[PDB]
């Protein structure tokens, strides 16, 4: 049932690399990003319909287009989805991470766009059916045990709209659009602005700069603006043993 996205999508110009970037810094390594058909896999899930046409995230499809366009230029294999329930979501995820596609891919990026709740000290995520799940559940899916195919591979999990301790993640980045705000640009949401700025920054710098630099640029950018510049800055991410640089080397292979 896995259908890689195919089709022409117009969007900003994404500068291309002219070499395989390796930081040159030398001290920290670089995730391999040089294959020509297995550069990366993107799992994009944009949920935009809930119990009633009230919380309907209008303008969300605009994000799907930006992300798809951007990752097509990064030469990723893309698996995009619309509204799905808690049960469908976890089935898709498993199907994707267990896919022959991911088995040989050099990089994995998932972007889940939905509504998020902060029940107690826990963080939850909503789906089409209105149901919720501990984001922890979602992250845990990427433990080496469950994702054999991603061990030692760059994993970027993005949620733009946010003696008995179980194992931890490695080579993983968890990105958020950290803002207790939702209305922005008179007709948008903070996550959508985060996403747009992200794609813009990716488009202009992916050819030259590693992901973590881009995320800081994204966070600085989305921050310096209106209706969300109170406690200073907005974007944020967790580095879970993501100890090497991640250059996407768009448009170039070795």
């Amino acid at each position: 049932a896995l259908t890689p996205y195919v089709g022409v999508v117009d969007g900003p110009e994404v500068k291309k690399s002219k070499k395989i970037h390796g930081g040159d810094s030398a001290i920290l390594g670089t995730y391999k990003m040089q294959s020509r058909f297995n550069r990366g896999v993107l799992l994009m899930v944009n949920i935009m319909d809930y119990p009633d046409q009230n919380r309907r995230r209008i303008g969300a499809e605009k994000d799907s287009k930006s992300l798809i366009h951007l990752f097509q230029e990064l030469n990723f294999t893309i698996f995009p989805y619309g509204n799905v329930n808690q049960d469908q979501f976890f089935k898709l995820l498993t199907m994707v991470t267990s896919s022959s596609y991911v088995q040989n891919t050099e990089c994995f990026v998932m972007v889940l766009m939905t509504h998020g709740n902060s029940v107690e000290g826990k963080e939850k995520v909503e789906f089409r059916d209105g149901s919720v799940v501990d984001m922890q559940k979602i992250k845990d899916h990427f433990q080496t045990a469950k994702c054999p195919y991603l061990v030692n591979k760059p994993k970027v999990l993005m949620f733009p709209f946010a003696s008995t301790n179980v194992p931890s993640l490695a080579d993983t980045l968890v990105c958020y659009a950290n803002t207790p705000g939702y209305v922005t640009h008179r007709d948008l949401d903070t996550g959508s602005w985060y996403i747009q700025k992200f794609c813009q920054v990716m488009a202009d710098h992916a050819h030259d700069t590693d992901l973590e630099d881009i995320l800081k640029k994204t966070s600085e950018a989305v921050g310096n603006k209106r209706t969300k510049k109170g406690s200073m800055q907005t974007g944020a991410y967790d580095n879970l043993g993501f100890n090497k640089k991640l250059y996407f080397n768009p448009g170039f292979f070795n």
